[PDB]
């Protein structure tokens, strides 16, 4: 090669992989520019925050982009991409200092390795390159998947090591606190979907520390920029605490009635009405003979890309037949005909009905259930089937899905940092319960 | 089921098919959902509507959205679906009180039934909706396609009872008046047109009945809202009775110069430059060997997805050989270099030259035509050939295209309501010679 | 026909072909309105401009489409159409007199020959569509492609005429200067590949005649608009003339450092970081086994349809196997990780290098160099390897492609019009050496 350059290359073990970061190099004009690497499946994530804000409109303009190429693949030619921009932009928005000056986080993969998911590599790279940007950012995070194989643990598993597995888990977080879960579950017990994040909350560990030392060696300056100095509530999050509790005091464990109506369309088939609350949910079953899931899930969205229900997906996943038992295509479309935003942990029930209508040997009955968290101090509320209005509330938000048995899909996002385990147990273990509740109405029809 | 709910249903029969209207359990936050069902054929259309206006932009907002889904039909996966949205704006836009506060209607097919088309079960489902709301909405509308099999009138034939029918037209309207028809004929008279528009509005009448009924039973408050106490013509809408009347005092059964060229373009199989007045079409047939229409016809426009033009297609379609006599694919393109927006009537007498060109034995030439028609207490003038300001003018517009023989499209936008018959054939026998007049012309090219 | 109208044709022979100007008959609502045609080739080009500008955005909206039609072919169905909207927006935009009331250039091919390709066809037509327009348009520009066979230029060959082609060139200029050069080329000498530019420039001559003989026949009265009565350089547009020049007192044979990597990525075929001063890319070449080309070449771009890199292709293309005897699909991609918008000339040397690297034997190593020139009186400056700076300076800038034998791509955007030839050949022989000099470096990886 020819070197006018001056790359500075870190490298640290990972699990049985060999993870290594590298910038200097690439991209000099970005804030910042990494090119991560974990047995050659390389992501090139780059920093760019603008300079001085504008008019503060008084939000924070926040964008993940993350792309896959095909050479990358060795192959010759936005897709559910924007879910892994996802996993990017979930756990990293948070750690922003109280900000408003733009920032643009772009991961591309340019290189590939079948075994070695690409996902959580980008992620290491949003960590290095906004640390190195100097950019206000709290921390470092570090990324871990964690699978279940021979009943223990496993870190960042391969594609195939996780045909054997019984957890798909992804964690990311700081050196203090988990901020982000992301799982799909065999029906595990809350302790055993415990023990993964935090598990995988441990083994980052190296991965921030690796970074810090890497910003050291080569980060640029921290910019200073401390900032500036109308309605909100506080008062329903200062109520929050042994008060009452608002439009319907409902107690903390109230979940709310149900509508539970199968067979509601002619044609389809299969067909369930899901109606709690605000929200409700047209849902359909509909049987036949890229490309392949045999197993499909849709979402019709009313009025003027939601994939955080690949969750409903995962939610359902855990029950679908084993396929050489009932060999069909399954597509479930869930119709939202009414609602507040917040979900399908309602879809995840729609589709649980739709498919036992549509006469789908489903394993069992799976239900969703919204949770909230709200702590000052150390006194914590758990809140149970958490409606509209008690989310954007702030501390720890949440979704379980599963069976009577065990949890098919577990969602996280701890916003403070106070919170560490039986805490976690206190709030994993009633939403087990409000959970069960569900079920016991479901189970009616 | 689990029944919270209170779903208000009316069911009444119509023709040999038994509709059934229901609101309450769908969609309350909105302010009128309904699903309207015929033999499982059913429509799930929303109403919502802002609260208030904002600066009176003296405009008004208001958009239809029909969309068909493929679980409705039990397969595993906006076309001219944009164009069903079509015949709901179109008979209701005008029901409105003099209203700029936006409304949003969404029909969504959610069952379907293959015999029973859900085009004008969605159209029921608009008119109840709006009722329900309160919305200032002039009255209830109905809707009804209609048949000619046998030689006469039939009820919303079924997919493939439209396969004797000489005859498909679709009829809306209000107790009172018809609003809009869109039909396609094989040449048949303007009276048995007629006796169709006629048929079809003596038929919805049993819709508008359950609909008030039904308005009653379980129907909104009708909200209050009255409004407000700088050029436009009145002029040209004044001098227009029995006044000579302008840009070219024609008289009013004058109908333009043509400009008939065949052959206009090199490596095409039929061509023909049509240029009447301010608009022109470059038209272009060529041969070959979803799917299959064997006819195909598209619009290019010009500058800075009309379908209206799928009248054009109806137009020429009446004419089309029989396919066993002539087996190719035929593809008729118009281009419209020049013009006004207003039409093709001019596309389906351009269309008609390029077939003929191209050597397309077609059953006979075929020419289109737009009429007009103001009236003031009871002395109405008939406008042939209405030009582009001739329009937008008020009381009613309306197209016909055929051959010599016959009306193969038909085509009417009524917004006053004094208007029942013998003017209604005064006017579409009018149009009648005029049709005849310009397929002289062609005739000699 | 039936005749009305009044259609101008003027017809005159050009090369083999009998060119034909028509003007009058269709669009007439349009400032301009032209079907031009060659050998049954007919683009109808439009005309439309504005009438008086706006509050003056100091800007000008200039757009041009260029469409081709499927029933054109006689076929029954915006692509590398915009590259083609590229070659009639690029020698026209100054032609315009220093203009802010936006002008509207549509090109829309309406009948084809294979043989005769529409491009140059389109070219003519916005020309004289233009020159009738009255609109503010210095002269009337011609078009022309000139091919090599058998040792000399050839006019206009034929799609397989250009088979036994080592040129591909397309020059487009006023009856005073060429104004812009896109060629592709067999590794052909600085002089053959300017034979050819002056060559062409000649020819068009006949087109620009035939034009200003038809604007007397027919043309529209020329409209008045004079004009009205804050940081820019000239500085370095006024040192600039033997003076030493700035940032980096790059003498002006000076080119900068570069940086030549090789198997940069894991799983690629073949890879290569190619950067030079402010620019970067990071090529990547992958094998494997419309259509066809079995050589692609694709940009991916940083940020907040750039085909001007065709011309990177274009610089490529020289090169790659003859196919029988590497019988392989082959795509090449260009990342730029970073800069200035100016390049691939950049991408180009990246190519080559990835190509290298991934084993295809290309004839030899191909480099890309951007040159530039200033001109006030006869004092000429060429700017070798010029930067983002260096451009947007004015008078000319060039880019050239090739091997260390000859050329396989010339791109001239030339804005003055004093520049004839010894001139347009020092720096044309200048870029030459500069060009070796590259090759010198990458030849050492």
């Amino acid at each position: 090669d020819i070197t006018l350059l001056n790359p500075i290359v870190r490298k640290f073990q990972y699990g049985q992989h060999t993870v290594t970061l590298e910038t200097g190099m690439m991209a000099r004009q970005a804030t910042a520019a990494v090119m991560v690497s974990m047995d050659d499946t390389a992501v090139f994530v780059t920093v760019v925050g603008q300079k001085k804000a504008k008019p503060g409109q008084d939000f924070f303009p926040l964008t993940v982009n993350y792309q896959e190429r095909t050479y990358a693949a060795g192959r010759i030619p936005s897709e559910g991409e924007t879910l892994i921009a996802r996993l990017i932009d979930r756990p990293i928005r948070p750690l922003f200092p109280e900000f408003v000056n733009e920032v643009q986080v772009i991961a591309t993969v340019v290189s590939v390795n079948p075994q070695v998911n690409p996902d959580i590599v980008a992620m290491i790279g949003a960590s290095a390159a906004l640390s190195l940007s100097g950019i206000p950012f709290n921390g470092p995070i570090g990324a871990a998947r964690v699978g279940y194989i021979n009943d223990q643990y496993v870190l960042n598993p391969t594609q195939d090591e996780l045909k054997e597995s019984k957890l798909d888990l992804v964690v990311a977080g700081t050196e203090a606190a988990v901020l982000m879960v992301e799982s799909e579950a065999q029906l595990l017990s809350e302790d055993q979907m415990l023990g993964a994040v935090v598990f995988g909350h441990e083994q980052q560990q190296v991965v921030i520390q690796n970074i810090n030392e890497l910003v050291k060696e080569a980060g640029k300056p921290r910019w200073d920029w401390q900032p500036e100095p109308a309605i909100e509530k506080n008062v329903v999050r200062s109520r929050v605490l042994a008060g009452e509790p608002r439009i319907d005091g409902r107690e903390k464990d109230m979940i709310r009635g149900l509508d539970v109506r199968t067979g509601v369309l002619p044609r389809t088939h299969g067909s369930a009405l899901f109606t709690r609350g605000e929200t409700q949910a047209l849902v359909t079953a509909t049987l036949g003979t890229e490309r392949t899931d045999t197993f499909l899930f849709h979402y019709n969205f009313p009025p003027y890309e939601i994939g955080h229900g690949r969750l409903a997906k995962r939610g359902v996943l855990a029950v679908m037949p084993d396929m050489d038992k009932f060999p069909y295509t399954v597509r479930v479309v869930s119709e939202i005909t009414e609602s507040n935003g917040s979900s399908s942990m309602a879809s995840v029930c729609g589709a649980s009905l739709a498919l036992m209508d549509a006469g789908v040997p489903i394993k069992a009955a799976v239900a969703g259930i919204a949770m909230g968290l709200v702590k000052e101090g150390d006194n914590y509320v758990v809140l149970s089937d958490i409606l509209g209005d008690e989310d954007h509330l702030g501390d720890m938000d949440f979704k379980v899905a599963g069976s009577r048995d065990g949890i098919s899909a577990l969602q996280m996002d701890i916003k403070i940092e106070g919170i560490t385990k039986e805490i976690m147990q206190v709030a994993l273990n009633q939403a087990k319960g409000a959970r069960l509740h569900i079920l016991g109405v479901m189970e009616q029809a």
